[PDB]
């Protein structure tokens, strides 16, 4: 069960990484303005 | 208890993800401007 | 020890959440401008 | 080793906290402009 | 297996930190504007 949960945590962390990348992309758009 | 706590950690990560999404929404509002 | 450290981790994640909420509030201030 | 690795994870979380505080300071600088 | 997953989690956290640093770099660029 701990392995299962640690893998679930890894998925959540990956989701956060994806969101952070999206923020960066938005910041880039703001810089272009 | 360790499984229980890992599940509590997952809940917190989910909150953070929700908050990251809200940041993105706000950045999009800034970009409109 | 593991229970103790997982609870410490939960404390750090709650601090992060707090900070993310503060970031959202600052983005709303920028939006007002 | 489990204790050691959870402590390493805490160090990384603290580094994230430090960075989030830095972002907040920056947003405050943007708010002044 | 658990040690391996904790290490994989550490790699994700490091990646988040790298992204957070990129965000700060972008904010500094915005501050120059």
């Amino acid at each position: 069960t701990q392995e299962y949960l640690l893998k679930e945590i890894m998925k959540l962390l990956k989701e956060q990484i994806k969101l952070l990348k999206e923020q960066i992309k938005m910041l880039k758009e703001l810089e272009k303005q």
